[PDB]
């Protein structure tokens, strides 16, 4: 019944551009709005938020401030926030506008990367490799304290699915924090059905759950158009099943689909995949 | 049994999709030689001629589809009367109308394994195109245009309780309502992902255990476009080559398949005949080829 | 040493989207600003003009974006700066010429495109305004488009040279023959060679006091520029285009330019965005030696 | 303006040592809208469908198919219609020329092909009849092929112009030099340019009362025509071929034509079938303006 | 579990047989994917010994000469208590690798990860390609000079072999597998059991071996994941299944030598297969995603 | 005159580019069989071994050692009145080829067919890559050990060089070309004059030379025709223009040595570039279409 509020974040910042600012346009090009309207939802496209050691800190901070304020307003209006990226640093703004509305927000971090870096552990200084750490209260003070509170989330309320690119500092933190992580090894061993059932078990006491889906979580064969492709990822079929299972559980209260990069895509295969996954997450069925 | 190969170079509907070249591409991948090497007697009955007609219409190319399907039903009937195995090559999926018209009257309870991205359960009322290749399963169930439903003077050819759809991922609202109303057994990609192809085939064999014959209607578009790019209407997120190969080996071991058609191969979207070669590999597995 | 003022137009309007709103981002991704600075130019990136998303398709959004573009191009010229517009669909030529033409007594236009874009609603099988900007700029078409910025026509038919045409409908052909417009289709380029085509173009426009280059990347062959809104087979090569830009720089006649219709959806690793930057570099004086 | 009805005949023939996929050529050319495009140009078009196709490889089948083709082509010429034959392997030129040559006092032939197809069983490394049709038509080869339709030879060596040759064996080279046959290899196309090659071809065949074009898509470079039976690197470009067809149309000398050797197996989304249709359109008078 | 051994890398740029297949460029392409730097970053001491010069049975003399040099180099690496990692090159190089390795173990196990069984003799081979015969040769079946390389035979026993990924076996190879009782996981068994169970069963089956050699042919993987191989065969093992199998073999601590063979840049796409070979070596040597 | 083929599997510099596999890919396209079929006596001398090993000049010791071995082998071929045909490999091998060749002529001419001028020194090079310096080194400008290879300098004079296909020249290279008066046909001049006129002018310009070396970098061709090169540069010479140029050089009878370098199988499409190199060598040695 909730209206879907779509917010685009054409952010492509860091040591070098990767082409992900074009992600929102490519997702819309795959008919996102019409597909959600056809499913019976009231859809409001709020358009794109304007975007200008720690690369581009001021621009990352300003865009995330605008995103946090817009996501906060959507939640206050009892609407579902759907954010399109854009580099994964936008999770800083999305979680800042969302977490204060829940006593115990869960986060499903669907990505090849853990994005748990600080400037001390990052081989690049890229803020898009730090948003999960920042949201857990670890990192640059201005990013950690966005919107005047911290931390946004607790490590026991995070589940990472699809991880296959973690540096030494990120691995040390996951082990020390006891964070729940399904690397490609456990997806291969358990199967996506059991990974999602266990993820739903794990986050069962959360009063809201945010899905932060990076298209780079999928294998480059299925999602070639991403900012930083990593070999050996989740299939389209496994991702489609996961979105169907999340819809059936009724636990997802916010979501962002990020890192779509038309420069490396093939005739918008990745933009189309993002829309198919959003449709499944919002209740579309094959029968 | 001797294998009787029948080609149907049919590519009809609102627009061509390139599938009339399917039979040629499957033969190019050495279908006849491969079956002969496995020890079968193989008869290539060649291609049935498909009537060309001028280039609005409600049912697209109706006259040419009925005519081609009448020629096919008569040839398939003759093959079965001779106790030979009919292997039909397509061609658009509307050829299932003629294959089932020539086959179903030889059984009291013919089962059908519909291996396809599409349910092909449309009528003109539910079809946004009038494409008869989107209606053959409905026609064979006795639902649709009178001349198509009554082909060979009997209807219906099959009963809904004797159909299993495997790989479905593109169904319109009219097809979904019919599947739910009829109680038809359908394994969408969601069920294949959750159960695994081994369980899907085991359940299919149990479900059709009261049939006296089973027809396999295999649309190469049931496979994912990564494995079968050369199809008339590709749909993302399909069955892998390995799952399809295992399915054919399991169907061979069960010994239930009494007829088969391999359809919708389209050389225009194919990569160096990957899909024609895949069709031959799947036919070899269905007919008993083993890796060891 | 004239400052280059870059304006992005992320416009993708018409019966259906074609992905050309991402053109400005792709051209900038190929380092346009850094390449022009390295050549010794002062470069001012004025950013992207905001465009509203989707008979005359998207008339209100096409008019609104072109109004913003026209007054921005006007200011650049009033400041004695070179306007470089990045597209975006070719309908943005309506705004570029509206902001430029009033500054010249006889503005020349080199329309480098597979399409003539000489349609009206009466000759257009789609109602797409991006297939009408040259006709609109010549004073033929919808009143609100033709009278943008309060004057019409922007240009005269004797001051236009079309180069690379290979997709002209019957209405466009009829107008070309009746107006006596100078057109070098791919047949003339094949027969004369690009050197002769550009020498004849410079001679034909020699009396113009300014010359605008409207370069649609679809003028190039899809093998060289696959990433365009509407690709048409059998186009101009990269080498022919590179030579043309070098000859135009040497003539010193180009006073404004737009590079339009870049489409990342059909591109291969930004080959077309990179090509756009190389052609801009050559037009602005980059030499191989 | 050719006020003649076009008669399209398909020859889905793929014979020889091994199949090459060219039997699918006629279907792929029709898939690229051949009939609709010619009708939209104002021609009356009749699709006569495909002739059924059941040491010298497959001699009986090549003979049977060419006999049916010769009879059909003969009927079209008797009806004062233009025969347009779609292949299929190049051996179909035996039947096309058998049905055509007897209607002319001095039939010219433009053989547009990477191959000369001037082999006999003695000079052929394969025994493929599709590498022998020009020799057979000149009265050199197997008696049943040479005597098809009860007359021989169909054509005289001084009435042949080969364009695009780049795969000639020593027997073919010896015959070309001894006969004095006019051949424009890729070397001569590189040195002269296509305009001059076609102007010279028109001068050379000006005394012929009819001219047959036998266009093998393998004459084009595999970059432009990847979907052919036997691709050979370094061929004619799409633009050179488009210009050549426009110039043949302008001369008004072409009285029959065949477009052969399209092979979907090696093609990319029917680029070669589409190219065949574009070349037919230009040969029949389509202009860009 | 931590292998405190130096890795000795040996390249074998061998591409012999009825026709070249491009696999001599395999070692260069694997090195181009940063093999040495990746193993060094994991904390291993790595010594690149470079490439061995490769100067009816196709090219028998050249196959023998190259395998003789390889066997002597592998033997010296094992005498030095280092881990031999051989890069191919055609699969005939397994003859030299096993000749230099088998004499150092009482019961050497072999995991043959390949679309092909390579169990041919001249009698069962339609080509005479020695690269289709190295497993038979190593079992003591074949041409005397190949079987007796380094003066002993057989190198391995049939009960100590596990073939994983087989999908191209001729009639002579099938007959031998059934008569010898050799353990073979065809793609049909992988589809039915899943790679986890296949590797668990493999480890149990080879538990009495005192060393285990992995002979990994990149053609064992599906051509969609490993297009750049000498002889691609449709319907192979996925990159993910192969990555899981290498991780499981590392956890078992049984692999004592390994060869990665048949990488072919001619059919590859921007070195996807050379990169895949490096990732599989990294997992085999203990790299973990977490 | 016998053709002596020498391979240089050298891929040195700041980063590898895959060109060490160039000689193997060219041979894979049947180079030796094609030249033998044309009636030539052909001797394949094999590949020179390249020593395996932040410095200013990248891999200097290995580049010098390889070029010393190449110069001695090329010198021997010329002393035997044989035609040296060198396969690369990175373009730094021109240092060794010209060192072994230039001393046999009064005034050696050089046709430098390349997207790059390769006229850098360490001071003008943003990488320290010696493969961007071989023409300057051979003109006697650069590092002492490279310039003095084989005990004489310079190998060639600037008035005896013609560059064809240039489209990537840095400021230091442009300044030297203008100050030395060197003859350079950039893509602009090829587009304006046509390849027939370019080669006719080149033949007239080098008519006083008693020998002419062709240094052909496949990157001189457009990446659409030669995708498999070490450093591709958009807007290059077509295969057809290059084929015509080779036929014209054969007819002139002036080419007394040649090298075909920078083939990179990693970026190639089913050896399109290796096959293109063989076709160009065939035309340079007299192959005709009729
Ligand atoms: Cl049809
Ligand atoms: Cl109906
Ligand atoms: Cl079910
Ligand atoms: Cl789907
Ligand atoms: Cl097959
Ligand atoms: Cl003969
Ligand atoms: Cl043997
Ligand atoms: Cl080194
Ligand atoms: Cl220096
Ligand atoms: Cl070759
Ligand atoms: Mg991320
Ligand atoms: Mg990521
Ligand atoms: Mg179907
Ligand atoms: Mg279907
Ligand atoms: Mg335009
Ligand atoms: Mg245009
Ligand atoms: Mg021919
Ligand atoms: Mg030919
Ligand atoms: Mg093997
Ligand atoms: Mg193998
Ligand atoms: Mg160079
Ligand atoms: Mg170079
Ligand atoms: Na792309
Ligand atoms: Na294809
Ligand atoms: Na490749």
């Amino acid at each position: 019944d909730k209206t879907i509020s779509v917010i685009g974040m054409p952010m492509d910042l860091g040591q070098a551009r990767r082409g992900v600012d074009m992600g929102p346009s490519a997702i819309r090009y795959a008919h996102l709005i019409e597909r959600l309207s056809d499913m019976g939802y009231t859809v409001e496209d709020l358009g794109d938020i304007p975007i200008n050691e720690l690369k581009n800190l001021n621009s990352v901070l300003a865009g995330n401030e605008k995103l946090a304020q817009k996501v906060n307003k959507v939640i206050e209006e009892k609407k579902f926030p759907l954010v399109l990226g854009g580099d994964h640093s936008i999770a800083i703004g999305t979680l800042a506008g969302t977490a204060k509305h829940y006593d115990n927000l869960g986060v499903i971090w669907y990505d090849a990367h853990g994005d748990l870096n600080t400037l001390e552990t990052s081989p690049s200084g890229n803020i898009h490799g730090m948003p999960l750490a920042v949201s857990l209260g670890i990192g640059h003070e201005s990013l950690v304290n966005l919107e005047g509170y911290a931390p946004k989330i607790k490590p026991e309320n995070v589940v990472i699915i699809g991880a296959r690119s973690l540096d030494e500092g990120e691995r040390k933190y996951i082990k020390e924090s006891g964070m729940k992580v399904y690397t490609m090894h456990e997806i291969d061993r358990l199967g996506m059905t059991k990974v999602i059932e266990e993820t739903l078990d794990y986050l069962s006491a959360c009063d809201g759950v945010h899905l932060s889906l990076d298209l780079d979580g999928l294998d480059p064969n299925d999602a070639p158009g991403v900012g930083t492709p990593v070999v050996g990822g989740i299939s389209y079929r496994e991702s489609h099943l996961a979105m169907e299972m999340l819809y059936d559980a009724g636990i997802i209260t916010s979501a962002e689909f990020v890192e779509v990069n038309p420069i490396l895509d093939h005739k918008n295969k990745t933009g189309k995949t993002a829309v198919e996954l959003v449709e499944s997450l919002l209740g579309k069925k094959l029968l």
